[PDB]
């Protein structure tokens, strides 16, 4: 049939990544997993027709938000397309509890299904809280955005809406296009640089272990992440020895409770070079990172390690772990790691026609078991530290003792970094 072949010759088949992400999708279609989302609060007045003015703008310059998929044939494809979307805006100030009002209506959004070729893929929304309180609301569907492809997004909205409120012209956007982001990775697929790369880790993983993990199970995830948070003073470093830190404090705590020696983790990175820094997309890879647990180490051993893992293998971050476990000969279902340390060192910090905001994570993408997810404004004196959790691995009470008992751990850690980790008190 005609239409088939009209399908195959107007659109460009999925990355790498997205396979992996449509390929997963497909095993629970009704799961809601596959959700990234965030709210800006602004304090300050917003105007919603100059809102979605800067919205408008925004979908033409960062072409991944026009991103229609079609099946076909040989699977999913995709196209710029001519995606329907509407911008709601609900004045929820005369409400009993506008606060808890506007994230049960942004809750009943990012639990909603996403059917990947009916759409829509992304939600925008505004919602008044309070006088002079906004909250601008954002959900992707990660097969067309990540982290770091979100931050671009609001740092340009709150760029561009700051220009049409003064009345400017904003700046040309520094943004590139999807579709040389695709043509990159589809040239990539078939480049020298994966062989290389896929060589790496197959050396780096070839003795593995069973991941370390502070569950009595595994699981698939099919439901949205149980999250614990708490909020710490950065007294308890620039994002690599945040990173650093954060992995060894977890490894530490897991061969405390677990006893495992050998503990893998999983670290989110950007697989963002040249061109693609400026692509707003989905790209982004997790890499196993391990860390053997020794005789009498302390802190300081554990971040060496760590820095070195980072500068061996972040050269080589562009090949897909889910390849990696295929060529490894892994059994279905078997994880290279259980516990993933995302750090997140993107500002948290906008700025809205003279108005200050700042981003609130609520989905960070599926959690298999355990992801320990820290956002930091690079320079402040403060973190977020989520646990987010598999609902079938964790309890929420369980999950937050594991996070106060992980808190002190790691302060007692960073108070005398030359102390066996095995000499130190857990909270129990
Ligand atoms: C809607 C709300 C949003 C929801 C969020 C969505 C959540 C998701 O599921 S998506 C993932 C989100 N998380 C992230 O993106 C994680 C970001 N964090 C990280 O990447 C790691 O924690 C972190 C901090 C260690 C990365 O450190 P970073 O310094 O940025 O490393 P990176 O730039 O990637 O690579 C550096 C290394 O790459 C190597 N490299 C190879 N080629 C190059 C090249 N052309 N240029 C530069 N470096 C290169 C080098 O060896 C380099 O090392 P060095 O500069 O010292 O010589």
């Amino acid at each position: 049939s005609h239409m088939d072949a009209s399908v195959m010759s107007t659109t460009y088949a999925l990355s790498a990544a997205q396979t992996e992400i449509w390929l997963a999708q497909q095993l629970y279609p009704d799961s809601p997993v596959y959700n990234i989302a965030q709210y800006t609060v602004i304090e300050g007045v917003i105007e919603p027709a100059v809102f979605e003015a800067a919205l408008r703008q925004v979908i033409d310059e960062a072409d991944t938000l026009r991103l229609q998929f079609i099946d076909s044939d040989d699977g999913l494809r995709q196209r710029i397309g001519t995606p329907a979307w509407s911008m709601p805006v609900l004045d929820l100030t005369a409400q009993a509890d506008p606060q808890a009002a506007a994230q049960a209506w942004m809750r009943a959004d990012y639990q909603q299904p996403v059917n990947l070729t009916q759409g829509p893929l992304f939600c925008y929304a505004l919602l008044k809280v309070a006088p002079a309180q906004w909250m601008w609301y954002q959900r992707y569907h990660v097969i067309m955005m990540d982290g770091y492809g979100a931050y671009l997004i609001a740092q340009r909205v709150a760029y561009v809406y700051s220009a049409l409120c003064e009345g400017t012209t904003p700046a040309e956007c520094d943004f590139g296009s999807i579709l040389q982001l695709l043509e990159s990775d589809a040239q990539y697929q078939i480049s020298a640089q994966r062989a290389q790369d896929e060589a790496y880790w197959l050396k780096h993983c070839a003795n593995w272990s069973e991941p370390a993990t502070l569950a009595s199970r595994s699981a698939p995830v099919l439901q949205q992440r149980l999250r614990q948070t708490t909020y710490l003073a950065i007294q308890a470093p620039d994002a690599r020895r945040l990173a650093q830190f954060m992995t060894a404090a977890m490894a530490a705590y897991l061969y405390r409770f677990t006893g495992e020696q050998d503990v893998v983790l999983g670290l989110p990175v950007k697989v963002r070079f040249g061109a693609d820094r400026h692509i707003p997309g989905m790209k982004s890879n997790t890499l196993p990172l391990r860390l053997t647990m020794r005789p009498g180490m302390n802190l300081s051993s554990l971040m060496q390690q760590a820095a070195q893992e980072m500068q061996s293998g972040l050269r080589h971050q562009r090949y897909p772990s889910e390849a990696l476990r295929r060529q490894l000969g892994m059994p279905s279902g078997q994880r290279l790691f259980g516990t993933t340390v995302n750090v997140m060192p993107f500002d948290l910090d906008l700025s809205f026609g003279g108005y200050s905001a700042t981003n609130h994570n609520l989905l960070n993408g599926p959690a298999e078991d355990l992801m320990l997810g820290v956002y930091w404004t690079p320079g402040s004196h403060q973190l977020r530290i989520d646990f987010d959790a598999n609902p079938a691995c964790y309890t929420p009470e369980g999950l937050g003792a594991h996070q106060r008992r992980f808190i002190r751990f790691m302060q007692v850690l960073a108070a005398d970094a030359t102390q066996p980790i095995d000499s130190i008190d857990l909270l129990d």
